[PDB]
């Protein structure tokens, strides 16, 4: 009795249970790194340190690719911008710009831009004292104004009805992007009829058109004695000229993913936190206690306290661990013919990091399935420690994150302010967050209300 012939094969279901973890389980049979075909495109998933951050440092250059993915094409405008383009000299040049841009905010300060937004969001949410809400918005809505003063220097005012047609097409963005992660195994969308793409051209040509209307008006405005912000910083680098990468489209689809980029992370690890909060009220009594003792009422929470506040400093950290915003990065493409761990991979292959992988290995970490902020602390509780090396959650190398320190300050800061300011308890009715989270682009947590009251010890303070 002979054996079926085999047309084709899948280490596990698809679409059932998350991908980075289906991946992390393949690694207890297979060991770190192995590789699935599908038709010609071969990828590579890669969940061990070492090799990660061969692939990422050591050999940054060989793997600084990205891959072509239908859906990418849409969002990127055929593979400009920054964070979907392929290595080249449009990648690298807006890369630059963007990074240089950081610099004009450096001590309209960039730390004192973030907390005039917070302090807009914080008296906003007080009128609210009492009643569970989502937060989603408020936040949305004061991440996208320093997103926006970093690119414009201009802001939106409350009820600014732009601000929901942004919310609108970047959930319709998001949620078309892909079912689950970047890192579909079956391409189903060459498959089946669908209109996955159509409806991402809709909301795509949406986002298109409004910073279309940004950039006629502001061409106007441009004046080459005064470069504030990033778009200045582009237009500048246009005109020294005496190009091609310069063009409208190239600039439009860059500021694209920084404005894209700025706000959807932050709003989504801010939600993480508070929902990590509401599962574990001792460590949020502890967070109280903390910014009492070392901040107190005389003054609002500012970067300098991160020396002093570093159980919430931690508190971050460790949601980036269990929850990171990107839990296999965004792919990497090889770009020659190079290695990993002395095995060959080919030109062109797709790699793939497994972060989750890094960030639950079993010999790294001490019960990595729980949330333990203290894991980022010494004994005594009296200076922050790095306690694995398998730790990237904005990665590195060629193609790391380039918003790190924003991202890092904004954080740090809304916290701050929301926990001088408001208990933020479970609402009236016994529900709790999912902690399951939901796959796309971006590592997203189910909606979810929390009651928000202003506390006794922040009124007290102003008599
Ligand atoms: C908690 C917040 C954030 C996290 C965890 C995060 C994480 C990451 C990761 C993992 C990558 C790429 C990984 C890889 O391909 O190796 C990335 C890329 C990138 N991020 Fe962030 N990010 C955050 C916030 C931001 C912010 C605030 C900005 C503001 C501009 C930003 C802009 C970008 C850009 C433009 C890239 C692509 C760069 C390239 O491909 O060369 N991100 N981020
Ligand atoms: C976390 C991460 O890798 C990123 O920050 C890099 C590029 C970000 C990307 C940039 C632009 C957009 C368009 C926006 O309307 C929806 C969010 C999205 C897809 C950003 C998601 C986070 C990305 C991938």
């Amino acid at each position: 009795l002979l054996s079926l012939p085999l047309v084709g094969s899948l280490p596990f279901l698809p679409r059932h249970g998350h991908m980075h973890n289906n991946f992390f389980k393949l690694q207890k049979k297979y060991g770190p790194i192995y590789s699935v075909r599908m038709g010609t495109k071969t990828t590579v998933i890669v969940g061990h340190h070492q090799l990660a951050k061969e692939v990422l440092i050591k050999k940054g250059k060989d793997f600084s690719g990205r891959p072509q993915m239908a859906t990418l094409d849409i969002l990127s405008n055929n593979r400009k911008g920054i964070a979907f383009a392929d290595s080249g000299a449009h990648w690298q040049l807006h890369r630059r710009l963007a990074m240089a841009t950081f610099a004009l905010f450096k001590d309209q300060k960039l730390e004192k831009i973030i907390c005039q937004e917070i302090s807009t969001l914080c008296d906003m949410l007080a009128t609210h004292n009492g009643q569970s809400i989502d937060i989603s918005f408020p936040v949305f809505v004061a991440v996208t104004n320093v997103i926006s003063l970093i690119c414009f220097n201009t802001s939106y005012k409350n009820g600014d009805p732009e601000l929901n047609v942004i919310q609108n097409y970047n959930e319709g963005i998001i949620d078309n992007l892909s079912k689950d992660s970047l890192v579909d195994l079956v391409p189903w969308l060459k498959i089946f009829p669908n209109k996955t793409l159509e409806k991402l051209k809709s909301h795509v040509k949406i986002r298109n058109d409004l910073l279309n209307k940004i950039l006629e008006n502001y061409k106007e405005k441009f004046r080459s004695d005064s470069i504030t912000n990033m778009l200045d910083t582009l237009m500048q680098a246009k005109m020294n000229s005496d190009s091609e990468l310069l063009s409208d489209n190239h600039i439009l689809t860059t500021i694209g993913d920084i404005f894209g980029a700025g706000v959807e992370t932050t709003t989504s690890v801010v939600k993480w936190t508070l929902a990590f909060l509401l599962h574990n009220p001792q460590v949020k009594k502890k967070l109280y206690e903390e910014i009492d003792q070392n901040v107190g009422f005389s003054r609002t929470p500012t970067i300098s306290d991160r020396n002093r506040l570093l159980l919430l400093e931690a508190t971050i950290r460790e949601v980036l661990r269990l929850r990171p915003v990107a839990p296999m990065l965004i792919p990497h493409k090889a770009n020659v013919d190079s290695s990993i761990g002395e095995f060959a991979v080919d030109k062109g292959t797709e790699v793939i990091i497994n972060l989750w992988a890094l960030h639950h290995n079993e010999k790294e970490w001490h019960q990595p399935d729980q949330f333990m902020p203290e894991r980022f602390l010494n004994p005594a509780g009296t200076q922050l420690i790095s306690p694995s090396v398998s730790y990237l959650p904005f990665g590195a190398g060629p193609r790391s994150c380039i918003g790190e320190i924003l991202a890092r300050q904004e954080l740090f800061l809304i916290m701050a302010w929301l926990l001088q300011r408001f208990d933020l308890e479970v609402p009236d009715d016994g529900q709790l967050p999912s902690l399951e989270g939901i796959p796309k682009v971006v590592f997203l947590i189910d909606s979810f209300k929390v009651k928000i009251k202003v506390r006794q010890a922040w009124r007290e303070a102003q008599a």
